[PDB]
């Protein structure tokens, strides 16, 4: 309950994720376990295909690094045990997605982090709201956190973020947390996973354009 | 209480500006009076300024033609009483700035209105564009920072400020068109007065006047910590 | 393009309504199409049950003047069709709350409207009750988790200072607008949204913030401060 | 080469022109007396503004000090065996001045702990009372006309954090009982603090919380009514 096991929780949430529609084994599992527990990897592939970069490696605190490589065509190519292994990439994007929204961590508000500016749509954030849902017709997505610039806060001259899981790179100032935090991090999370949400950073193709049209269609009179 | 006469204030607050330090011509003055009470040449030479557009012309309802062509050398060319007059870029912007100081429209909160989607960022921001409900007015960039303000604070229409959508600085050159009028009665008559009184006793201008010397240096007052 | 008739809704939505333990007879729904028509007096009657009032009667050209009382232990007293009714002050005030969901009214964004300063605090430094414009900059908020019973009617700005973030916002419920002064933008999505939204407080159950029951009220408290 | 409040403090009260008192010496060392002890600076508002009869500031034998006072707006004390009598509109900008000089400043995300009993006694009014605070703006200019006051800090109820359900609280040094946590301090945060207190001592400004009573009405006044 209080103790977090996002272990033993990710091959059944993966599971029960409705929009999951590609084959799981055992090493799709695995996958998720390796990334889980190294978000900086994890981040790391989510801009190699979201910047749909070339390549991305990660080597490890030792020196050992694992590749993976993005085709031209849309879909994340790699080797499992020396063995080719596909992946498309509207598939492997909610893969990763399920991962954070999983693995991901819950920092509490006021939390100044230090956002990827290479992932800004294209310095120093304080959180102070998290997890805020999106509109109707897409429950399906939501919003990570989203603040203003620190230090100057609720200065409507300064316009606010909206920072998702993977736009976080590093983290300067942890929030205030104690045993109301816990206990809001544990009903969030929660529902979060019930609710089968997902981070607008994970927004599909098709679920882009169709939010556009949401917001014009009403003044498309 | 005092009837706003904006081509009567024009001459005494465009020579009382400390920022104009250049030419204050009769011609000039009745440039000012020219294009305050025609807002569609005002935009049209500001779209020409911000766009590096290459020329731009307006007749007026009677047939009268000015052109306007910007040089590539950063100087506004244009002939204007059968005379030819050469304006530096970094100054005649300056100009037209306290033309929509005085003779800017300031409409009531709630105006939906319609903004032109050519020099707000096109695909930043899809073709007709979403409306603007006009939610706050007049606000302070920062401290050191009181030369310049944000005209209008807008939400998008109809989703409003509780929907989690980003929200979008307007000024008055960004407005297009007006598609709803909000409430104006006496108190909104004298909030305009109050307001336009505080916007041009402190000598303010608005962010779309915002030189490029002042552009980065307010991006690096926000970036120093 | 379907219009509504809440009087036809009325009386199946009051079935829809669970917590409903009074008696409902033929005169509950006629006072109710008698209050929901008439705004003027259901708003009102609002005001005799929150600040404990002597009497509230709804005197009418048209002679329909409902001289609604409530005793010192909140009984509501009235008198329809020539025959004498008594009411609870918790069971009259979940009795209004039904009819401002089935006749209240929904104003666009933008829309700006008065609101009674005597049901918010002693505002006897006024001492009117030219005041307190609102601009409905929100509309249908939900209240929060475990609390979807009720919600708040609208959230905007004090008019004509808008969002200036100097002064705080008003969250504003429909027995709270005095008077309507301006009016938002309408086109087809706006009545398509008036049409979907009024169906779905009725859908879900959902009051408004202004019929917020005491328990309840302190259970809202609990939440705000009370970890978990 | 740090702040010397003690210090500026009498260049201050010279400087300040909304003073109209004595500029004694024991006004001087009674400031700051009460600059350097929160609890007895903060206590006497208490005695103020809720409009209590003494209250003792219980410490060592002559740092110990009661204040008292009667209905008629006076305020007693004695110090270093002197009695000295203050009328209430006198002795509360004296306060804030020394919440001016003395006054702490906390950086964004310092989740504080407020006076709840103090709270109910301001502009709760429609907003309520709304536990934990988190420090989300801070010196937030009140309006024009009323220049002279600011607002100490703003923000939401922690750990909700923004949220159109939650209404956000305005909060003075007055206000803040306790601190829980403590937001980022880098050195601009530092130099934030050269830069706002650098600009509300020579500003001549004042916290929301030491309001007098006739601008009090008239702030509220000018929200309400288009009198100006
Ligand atoms: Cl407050």
């Amino acid at each position: 309950m209080t103790e977090y096991r996002p272990v033993e929780i990710f091959p059944e949430v993966l599971s029960d994720w409705p929009t999951v529609n590609f084959a799981v084994t055992d090493d799709v599992l695995e996958l998720g376990i390796f990334l889980g527990e190294r978000p900086e990897a994890l981040k790391g592939v989510y801009k190699l295909i979201k910047l749909k970069q070339k390549n991305y490696e990660y080597q490890s605190f030792l020196g050992l690094s694992i590749l993976f490589e993005r085709s031209d065509d849309g879909q994340i190519l790699y080797t499992f045990k020396e063995k080719e292994v596909i992946w498309e990439e509207e598939e492997f994007l909610l893969f990763i997605g399920v991962i954070d929204a999983v693995f991901g961590e819950l920092y509490p508000i006021g939390t100044v982090v230090e956002l990827d500016l290479e992932l800004l749509d294209a310095a120093l954030v304080m959180l102070a709201g998290r997890r805020l849902p999106l509109a109707k017709d897409f429950e399906a997505y939501e919003i990570d956190y989203f603040g203003r610039v620190w230090p100057f806060g609720e200065v409507a001259n300064i316009p606010p973020v909206f920072v998702s899981n993977m736009l976080i790179k590093n983290v300067i100032h942890m929030g205030l947390e104690n045993e109301w935090e816990d206990q809001m991090k544990e009903v969030l999370r929660g529902s979060q996973l019930e609710l089968h949400q997902l981070s607008t950073a994970f927004m599909t193709q098709s679920d882009q354009v169709a939010y556009l049209t949401y917001l014009t269609t009403p003044s498309l009179r």
